[PDB]
């Protein structure tokens, strides 16, 4: 399709996020899922080229982050809920995400599906939007609630059960892929593997004598859209403030050097992943936008005649109208 398609859906995402909605609308979008520590934040920060996501122990993000990367001549960030303000200090971007997590979930330490919408304008990005969802976990730690696993999983299921949700299933290579939370979720909701894109992180950490060639050649657990491997900064690199440019150069050198991957190298790494996701997401929106408009229309007229809480219903009514107006 067209280069207008990702920005179109950004505006849809803003319209529905303004009333605290996203998952129920079945928007064509990429949801990023993984186990905690799979490397999701790292992928997103690689795309942006700056650190901007909360780090530290436990479940630091507890809402969806609708991350909208917009190629632009200038570089800055805007939050939908902070109208007017342009962030150029990505450390303040991170503090604002932390503040939004605390404001909605800080008492319960639970999970909320209410999205945070963050747009990052930059000359260094392709148009690409991803809905980052909290990483899955198994054992509550510290002050986490006893059902934290299910709070997280139930919330991400609200997104990925939707047929227009592409799933960016992030799994670390230094684990048996058969243990992947991301790919388990994806196979539950997408059993034929038609709307799941595999990202394999941490290839630099695999055990000697092993490699992920079978996974990356799409042979171990085939997905129609395949798998892309990436090599992000280690924790030591993060703490040493290694720059992303140097990380990307190390990742390219890794794929060109590794005997098990060098024949795949041009379909590996973070720049390729960004390009592939921009292309598949654009094509995905093209294929699904007409169906979305019908879904939204039907939802709208359902609301109108039921109108014949209702406060939430009227908010949805105006958001749906706004969305249909954006689709035009
Ligand atoms: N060596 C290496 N470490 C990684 C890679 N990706 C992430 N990490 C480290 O894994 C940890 C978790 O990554 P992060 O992106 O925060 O995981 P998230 O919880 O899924 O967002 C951090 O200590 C990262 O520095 C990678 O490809 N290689």
């Amino acid at each position: 399709g067209m280069e207008d398609l990702i920005p179109l859906v950004n505006r849809l995402q803003d319209a529905f996020s303004a009333i605290g909605q996203n998952a129920d609308l079945d928007l064509p979008q990429i949801a990023v899922v993984g186990g905690q520590s799979a490397g999701k934040s790292s992928v997103l920060e690689n795309f942006v080229g700056r650190d901007f996501l909360p780090r530290g122990s436990g479940i630091v993000t507890r809402r969806p982050l609708v991350l909208q990367l917009v190629n632009a001549t200038t570089e800055y960030a805007e939050f939908l809920h902070c109208k007017g303000k342009k962030f150029t200090d990505f450390e303040e971007v991170r503090l604002e995400i932390e503040a939004e997590t605390d404001r909605v979930t800080g008492t319960n330490k639970g999970i909320s599906p209410v999205p945070i919408n963050l747009r990052v304008y930059s000359p260094h990005v392709l148009n690409l939007t991803l809905v980052d969802l909290p990483g899955m976990t198994k054992v509550p730690v510290g002050d986490q609630p006893p059902d934290i696993e299910f709070q997280i999983r139930d919330m991400l299921m609200q997104f990925v059960t939707k047929e227009n949700c592409l799933i960016l299933a992030v799994s670390p290579a230094n684990s048996d892929l058969a243990n992947s939370d991301a790919l388990k979720v994806a196979k539950e909701v997408d059993p034929q593997g038609q709307r799941t894109i595999g990202v394999i992180t941490k290839l630099d950490l695999m055990d000697e004598g092993t490699d992920a060639r079978d996974v990356l050649e799409n042979k171990l657990l085939p997905l129609r859209r395949g798998y892309i491997g990436v090599v992000n900064r280690s924790q030591k690199d993060i703490d040493g403030k290694k720059d992303i440019t140097a990380a990307l150069a190390a990742e390219r050198k890794f794929f060109l050097s590794h005997p098990s991957y060098r024949h795949l190298a041009d379909r590996m790494g973070t720049p390729y992943l960004q390009k592939v996701l921009n292309q598949q997401l654009t094509n995905h929106i093209r294929d699904t936008l007409p169906g979305l408009r019908n879904k939204l229309q039907s939802q709208l007229l359902s609301i109108e005649k039921e109108v014949e809480r209702v406060d939430e219903m009227l908010r949805m009514y105006h958001a749906l109208k706004e969305a249909l107006s954006i689709i035009g």
